[PDB]
RNA sequence: GGUCUAGAGGACAGAAUUCAACGGGUGUGCCAAUGGCCACUUUCCAGGUGGCAAAGCCCGUUGAGCUUCGAAGUGGCACCAGAACCGGAGGACAAAGUC
DNA sequence: GCCGTTTGGACTTTGTCCTCCGGTTCTGGAACCACA
DNA sequence: TGTGGTTC
């Protein structure tokens, strides 16, 4: 309900090692206590425990079976009866096992599917289970917080709330289980950890009537928490595994019921390639099974195969596969699969049903995921070093061991933390102490915290650049943390210790006592994806109640109604456009009186959405220039040299193979061509590689096998030991190298927080991994060892690089939404200024389904991980909670392929750079300019500057503007996609207005396309309608309601095919003809 | 100034372009930002492990020298965390088949 | 023809190791009454 | 604004 934030603080423990040792001892004690109670709960559960399987990661073993638990549980219960001196009934084994299971389901209600409060369960049971004289859980004690009906009776009147206490107390089996434990001599079931032989700490003596310390209550709660969440996963994993088995059986008899002979044929196929595979021996059940990844682009190959003869030779089938791969090498599948599918014995898989293999690929993915799906969640006890939990500290006034944050205890910014209870270790003995004041290391992050009330040392103020008034906040719970790397170690040194303080920050809306900001009732956010929908009924009154008054920054959220759409990307991290809800009674802009761009709003005809500003929120390093382009090439010069040198080293190693026909085909690739025509290698190493080749050329065929192979391996050592020194010097220049470093603020940097700089680091890790695992023996596999770590310092740097990019991206988006701009003065040199009124809503693209998938090529998956847009989406929701900013998503299908102003479909294009058209020393063409010139054969055509090149992936969106051939509307692709999200917000857009999936069928005697009713919007418009044709390309609607489905497209602007419903294939070829076909024809002249 | 609208911090192209003392401090990190030496890992490179060492770092002041108008400038940025878990995919190695 | 993204290299199959990205389930309390 | 057992 309230924004919580963690500020990690470091403790200066240099001048007091007796307290540093006490904190470490306290950390070991709390982990040992949690492990004691967690182990007790696992025995009361008396079910199977599963652990991580060694000697192979994947499956899971049975660490402790149920009979082992029940046997060990009974050993403790019987020994406890003896320890309590029980003289009454001992109870049978089955009675004690049922009582223990009952108690477990009260401690962890998630075991049976119920809900449980970890705070209140641990408070309710620790004393009744560990205090010898406890009366809690029963109905005897008069203490405790008054019930909810007693609070109403005294103020706020009662009748129904006193009934709910009784009917809930009737179904409360706590009193009977505790009395059943008492009758069996188990009145103290477990032991208080601090008051037992397990702890060697000399704790403060127990008070009268005290048996449990505050430390034990911290331990017992953390044991219930980890137990509850794990039990919730046991139920969740079991359910999701059961749904998989149902998915498998509900799929065979619902997809290919009458297609049984094809299933037997593809099984022969999957085992045909299984035997004829020269790769590694198969071990998985689904090995060589037909997957969707291997069938990538099979739709194009099958249509091109249908236009052939079944008895035709291979090459015409094979060259028809090569053409599909050449069209785009990235979105292509397996050549060998299509090579075997062209064989006449397997042609029936794609000839009869052209969609069978993709259906069966889904069935194979269900088979593989079912073979790896777990049935139970692994159970791992806490460990002080391996799997640590952290000792908690309640705030001042809490019920646990508390702490105060001391502002300026030793200086201007020298803060301190006073632990009211702690441990102190002097000459090996651990001793509990009181009132320990510990200074804090300097933290500029702590400068955002200011004390609020002297009488209450919990209140604070919270600073923020995007808030003119500081937020009111309180200190919360804290936890003592140590570094994970300084944890498994022991040594004999005096280990940094941190305190992780939770800060609860109150937003400006929450400070006024409102559940939600007043503009929250205008925007409906649905689901976890925060799908945004506008209450068009209510925004006419909101503008009357909240008129624009010009207040900037965080002071203008209650005046006006603005929305900022964001288009995330890789070249530019964020592209934004701001719109304002205003009456159509407007006027001309300040500059040159050009009517402002606006969108109509559904429902309200008096109100529109006026465009305010559009910007590219480029993180540092996302710029480009002549000098920047050169430095970025030089920073990877030696790296790209060593990468290609390694590729030719492996070619030389294959020449030393024991397989005649491998070394001969490999030795052919070395002597047939020159070594480095592209000059990608270093000069000196290339010369050494040429010497060994010409040396082996004077021995090939002349010498014997075991004498030639011996020379090949000796020439590999000389060249590998040579390149080894090159890799050594390269790394020396990477860590210790003296490259220029920025001072102060500066735009146009080398890498900064750009995707390229992170991949510049990733490229170094990929090569070093390839360099260390490079094998000098041909055919040997070298993988990492079962627990090794590689490039620890570089890997942590790449992760810290992505973490810093993610947080700075979300902050830029929010600072812009709030209306703040970081501007330079050179007399102040950069300062956040409130320049614009704020936006109450940040509109993102709904991309929850754009996840990593095996169907996508591994490159496209790699980009999605570099991008990590879902991480940007979650970081925005976190940082926006304090600023009362709403973050919502919009249906993003075809957001970048349709015009935001016109509505006509378009093509992403690039413009020719002037480096390639200047007559004085022209630079070579890029990759996209070459592919475009090759497709249309424009070698003798002179390109000009800023020539549009339709590539389908550029940063410039081009759409036809009218029937005039060449009349184009050009705009930034990311900003067009950003404005499209805005246009869809105010019009209540649905994909059914542009795209429709249909199936053939009979309705009124003629063959027509029946549209698929997906969602209530599609059913509201096209349920009673149907589409007919005369040519098969342009469809028209009626009013009555092959085997594959047909997708219909529509131009809302009426420019392409007069906005009639068109088949998807011909529709986009018409868009291509009016853009690509025109630009190509004009270039030819 | 050329190109392109959204008319804005507009967008693409172009032309243009650091020491030294002393004092204080070193939360987690990034910005061209990945520490150094020695030893061990059979062997040289990579990677790992251990040890050692001084610091390297910022902030302030006083001096120097740079570089633009005697004055100014020689650092900026972001930060919601903890534990366990279940998934989703990458990376590397070898063989084979492919633009 | 491809929703969303768009890198120099791109693509598939087999097994086995290290890493990263995404999402779940718990958490980072409150308050009364006898104490001596 | 105590703690420690106890109830919400």
């Amino acid at each position: 309900s309230m924004a919580v934030k963690s500020i990690k603080v470091k403790l200066r423990l240099d001048d007091m090692p007796e307290i540093r040792a006490g904190l470490w001892k306290l950390h070991k004690e709390v982990n040992a206590g949690v492990r004691y109670y967690t182990e007790w709960l696992s025995l009361l559960r008396q079910e199977n425990l599963y652990r991580r399987s060694p000697n192979g990661d994947g499956e899971q073993e049975c660490d402790k079976t149920a009979e082992e638990c029940k046997a060990e549980l009974l050993e403790r219960l019987r020994a406890r009866q003896v320890e309590n001196g029980h003289r009454g009934p001992a109870g049978s084994d089955d009675e004690l096992l049922q009582l223990a299971r009952q108690l477990y389901e009260l401690l962890v209600p998630q075991a049976i599917g119920a809900k449980g409060d970890a705070q209140q369960i641990a408070r309710k049971f620790l004393s009744p289970l560990a205090d010898k004289d406890a009366v809690g859980g029963l109905g005897i004690a008069k203490a405790g917080n008054k019930p909810r009906w007693v609070r109403m009776r005294e103020a706020g009147e009662w009748e129904e709330e006193k009934e709910k206490a009784e009917t809930r107390k009737s179904a409360d089996r706590t009193a009977d289980v505790l009395r059943a434990l008492a009758d069996f001599g188990l009145k103290p079931l477990m032991r208080v950890y601090t008051d037992s032989e397990m702890s060697s700490v000399e704790w403060k003596p127990l008070r009268k009537g005290q048996a449990v310390r505050t430390w034990d209550r911290d331990m017992f709660q953390q044991a219930i928490e980890r137990m509850m969440s794990w039990e919730s996963w046991n139920q969740r994993v079991g359910q999701e595994y059961a749904k998989l088995v149902e998915q498998k059986n509900r799929f065979e008899q619902k997809n290919f019921v009458g297609q049984e002979h094809l299933v037997h044929l593809v099984n022969q196929l999957q085992q045909d390639m299984k035997e004829a595979s020269p790769g590694l021996e198969s071990k998985e059940q689904t090995a060589h099974y037909v997957t969707g990844r291997a069938l990538r682009g099979s739709d194009k190959v099958f249509e091109k195969w249908g236009k052939l003869a079944p008895d035709a030779p291979f090459d015409l089938y094979d060259a028809e596969i090569k053409n599909v791969q050449r069209r785009n090498t990235r979105r292509f599948g397996s050549h060998d699969l299509f090579a075997k599918l062209a064989e006449p014995e397997y042609q029936a898989l794609w000839r009869e049903d052209a969609s069978f293999l993709t259906r069966y690929a889904v069935y194979n993915s269900i088979l593989r995921k079912l073979n790896h799906a777990k049935m139970f969640a692994t159970f791992t006890l806490p460990d002080a070093t391996a799997h640590p939990i952290w000792t908690r500290f309640d705030k001042l006034g809490g019920n646990l061991h508390q702490y105060t944050f001391l502002f300026n205890e030793f200086g201007e910014r020298r803060h301190a933390i006073r632990f009211h209870k702690l441990l102190k270790v002097e000459n090996g003995v651990a001793r509990e102490v009181d009132d320990v004041t510990v200074p804090i290391s300097m933290s500029e992050q702590l400068d955002n915290l200011l004390p609020r009330d002297p009488n209450e040392p919990i209140a604070l103020y919270f600073r923020d650049y995007g808030a003119e008034q500081h937020f009111t906040g309180e200190f919360g719970g804290a936890k003592i943390q140590c570094r994970r790397d300084q944890l498994a170690h022991m040594h004999r040194r005096r280990r940094d210790v941190y305190l992780n303080v939770s800060v609860r920050v109150q937003s400006q809306s929450e400070a006024r006592g409102e559940r939600r900001p007043p503009y929250a009732a205008v925007f409906r956010l649905v689901g976890d994806n925060h799908r945004a929908f506008v209450h068009f009924d209510k925004l006419s009154d909101y503008l009357a109640e909240h008129p624009d008054d010009g207040k900037l920054g965080s002071e203008g959220l209650l005046s006006g109604l603005r929305v900022m759409s964001v288009a995330l990307g890789l070249r530019t991290s964020a592209s934004i456009s701001v719109f304002r809800v205003a009456r159509k009674d407007e006027l001309k802009p300040n500059s040159k009186g050009r009517v402002p761009f606006f969108f109509p709003i559904k429902g309200n005809d008096n109100l529109v959405a006026v465009h305010e500003r559009s910007q590219l929120l480029k993180l540092p390093g996302e710029t480009e220039s002549k000098d920047l382009r050169a430095i970025r090439e030089e920073r990877q010069r030696t790296l790209r040299q060593l990468r290609t040198q390694l590729a030719y080293l492996r070619l030389l190693v294959r020449c030393g193979s024991e397989d005649v026909g491998r070394r001969e085909r490999s030795w052919a690739k070395l002597i047939e061509q020159p070594v480095d025509a592209a000059n990608h290698m270093t000069p000196d190493w290339r010369e050494a590689f040429e010497n060994e080749l010409q040396k082996l050329k004077s021995l090939h065929g002349i010498c014997s096998d075991k004498e030639w192979m011996d020379a090949v391996y000796e020439s590999v050592r000389r060249v590998w030991r040579h390149m080894g020194k090159q890799v050594r010097d390269w790394r020396k220049d990477v860590r210790s190298g003296e490259r220029p470093k920025i001072r102060g603020y500066a735009k146009d940097v080398v890498g900064g927080n750009s995707i390229e700089q992170i991949e510049y680091l990733e490229r170094q890790y990929k090569f070093l991994k390839s360099w260390s695992f490079f094998g000098k023996v041909s055919g040997q596999v070298i993988r990492a060892e079962k627990g090794s770590r590689f490039a620890i310092t570089l890997r942590e740097h790449i992760d810290h690089a992505k973490e810093d990019r993610l947080k700075k991206l979300a902050d830029r988006i929010i600072m812009e939404a709030l209306g703040y701009v970081y501007a330079l003065d050179e007399r102040g040199k950069g300062k956040w200024v409130a320049k614009y009124p704020p936006c109450q809503l940040i509109l993102l693209a709904e991309l929850s389904e754009y996840q990593f998938n095996n169907d996508r090529p591994p490159s496209e998956n790699n980009q999605l991980m570099q991008w990590s847009h879902r991480g940007v989406f979650q970081e925005l929701i976190n940082q926006a909670q304090v600023h009362d900013l709403l973050v919502g998503t919009m249906y993003a299908a075809f957001s970048s392929r349709f015009d935001a102003r016109t509505g006509a479909p378009g093509i992403r294009c690039r413009r020719v750079p002037a480096r390639c058209t200047q007559e004085h020393n022209p630079e070579p063409f890029p990759w996209w300019l070459n592919k475009f010139v090759v497709e249309h054969t424009l070698d003798a055509c002179p390109l000009r500057a800023d020539d549009l090149i339709p590539t389908g992936e550029g940063e410039i969106f081009v759409s036809p503007f009218s029937a005039e051939e060449g009349d184009f509307h050009q705009i930034h692709a990311a900003l067009n996609a950003a404005q499209n999200l805005q246009q869809r917000l105010w019009s209540d857009f649905d994909i059914s207005q542009i795209r429709l999936r249909c199936d053939w069928g009979e309705v009124d005697g003629e063959l027509v396309l029946i549209p698929r009713l997906t969602g209530k919007r599609t059913a509201d418009s096209y349920s009673n309608k149907v589409f007919y044709t005369n040519t098969g390309v342009t469809y028209y609607e009626r009013e009555r309601g092959r085997e594959k489905s047909v997708v219909l497209m529509r131009d809302p602007s009426g420019i392409i095919n007069r906005g009639n419903w068109t088949r998807q294939k011909e529709f986009w070829s018409m868009v291509n003809q009016r853009i690509e076909g025109y630009l190509v024809k004009q270039i030819r002249s």
